[PDB]
């Protein structure tokens, strides 16, 4: 196979981050080469089909039983995550117009674990007053808090209720409504989607905005703010490869990268199968540049096939479940996202629930037991432990722009942050929304 002599940008890997940045560069007028050493799309964020290939990948020579249904009807993302409907990832997708090729379907449910049990996440005053997450008095204080957040308007100090959005901490806002620790857990982790409680001692504006984002994103009759594509996240690399073609570039799979050529500390090209392609800038995932990354931790994901909807979700055909770390005596949250035949990722009547967390012990499977217990009985588990990498080079000098590995969260916020950060490093200014 052959390459042109020169491109503006070379992209290595077809993980989601690389595909989105490639698409932005194409729509912005760059000449892009996009390659992958693998014979399949997604990099680490790859989608497996048919089901027999999933069994083989996890070394299950027994193959799927009959009862798993038609194998070709399974599209199993290794790293499933949901999109906040009004979030910036969707805005970037719209900018590129890759959305022409995707069928997002609303995720039915959104839940949070509290004291042993899962509950619907309440984001409207009506939901607050029906919620079993809180007792009678506290749910009415929470209703008042939601009314404050909804009415808040950065340009009208009357709506601040005496808080300074730029300086009053979110801890002090919660104190204004006398919200207890359990409410703070679900609010911060399941409404605002933080990983940690660092926000508590930071100015409240960003948190208020995050809660607004949740409430404002979709619903219809009461469904979640989350989107997931029919056929799963493998539709994104496929859509981006089609978009790239329209602009004149064809994605190249099964294409080894022999060398990233550097001169005076700056990339000047890539060598592949006896040819050198020149470029001004290079985008890649960590696997292409081991000397330009450091390990940031490890994640465990357990894919669980079920023959039943998750208990206590009103028979949801898809759902988000957040397990805040303080509810389970850990230093990192546990996540479960579930998608099923309703999103055309499993055979009829089957469900895929994927549990994830950041490894903290020498028994990572044991760490996920609070999530698994919500799902039992489980037909089959598929366990994967992954190392996380982050660049130690921001590319300002090298012009080598490396992504971060995908973290344990089951939504795209931290992925979107990485994309925005890489864009800024590349362009010299922020993606202008």
């Amino acid at each position: 196979h052959h390459m042109d002599e020169e491109y503006d940008v070379i992209v290595l890997g077809t993980g989601l981050t690389e595909c989105i940045l490639s698409g932005i560069m194409s729509v912005n007028g760059k000449k892009v080469l996009h390659m992958d050493r693998n014979p399949y799309y997604g990099g680490e964020s790859s989608s497996i089909t048919p089901l027999e290939e999933l069994y083989k990948r996890f070394q299950l020579l027994e193959g799927p039983p009959e009862t798993m249904g038609r194998g070709r009807d399974w599209n199993v993302d290794l790293i499933p995550k949901f999109l906040m409907a009004n979030g910036q990832l969707v805005k970037m997708l719209l900018y590129t117009e890759v959305t022409r090729y995707l069928d997002f379907k609303v995720v039915e449910g959104s839940f949070v674990y509290k004291g042993g049990k899962i509950y619907k996440v309440p984001s409207t005053e009506t939901e607050a007053l029906a919620s079993n997450l809180m007792g009678m008095f506290e749910k009415r204080r929470f209703r008042k808090f939601l009314v404050f957040v909804a009415n808040f308007d950065e340009n009208d100090p009357k709506t601040f209720e005496g808080v300074d959005p730029q300086n009053t901490s979110m801890r002090d806002v919660y104190r204004k409504f006398d919200l207890g620790q359990d409410v703070i857990d679900f609010t911060g982790h399941a409404l605002a989607l933080y990983r940690t409680d660092d926000y508590l001692d930071q100015p409240c504006l960003e948190t208020i905005n995050r809660i607004k984002l949740y409430s404002e994103s979709l619903a219809r009759y009461g469904k979640s703010p989350y989107l997931y594509p029919l056929y799963g996240l493998g539709e994104l690399p496929q859509g981006f490869a089609r978009l790239s073609a329209i602009y004149g570039g064809t994605y190249m799979l099964n294409k080894p990268v022999d060398d990233i050529i550097m001169e005076n500390g700056k990339v000047v090209g890539v060598k592949s199968e006896g040819e050198v392609a020149r470029c001004k800038q290079l985008i890649c995932d960590p696997s292409y540049v081991p000397d330009r990354v450091r390990k940031a931790g490890q994640v465990i994901r357990i894919i669980c096939i079920l023959s039943h909807p998750i208990k206590n979700t009103n028979d949801a055909n898809s759902c988000q479940i957040i397990i805040p770390q303080n509810q389970v005596n850990r230093k990192s949250d546990i996540y479960v996202c579930m998608i099923s035949y309703a999103h055309n990722v499993a055979a009829q009547g089957k469900y895929i629930a994927i549990a994830s967390t950041t490894v903290e012990t020498t028994d990572p499977e044991k760490e996920v037991e609070p999530a698994l217990g919500l799902l039992e009985p489980i037909d089959q588990k598929f366990v994967a432990i992954s190392d996380l990498y982050e660049p130690i080079d921001d590319g300002s000098e090298s012009q080598v722009f490396c992504s971060c590995s995908y973290d344990a969260t089951t939504h795209f916020e931290t992925t979107c942050n990485d994309i925005k950060d890489i864009y800024k490093r590349m362009a010299g200014s922020a993606f202008d929304f």
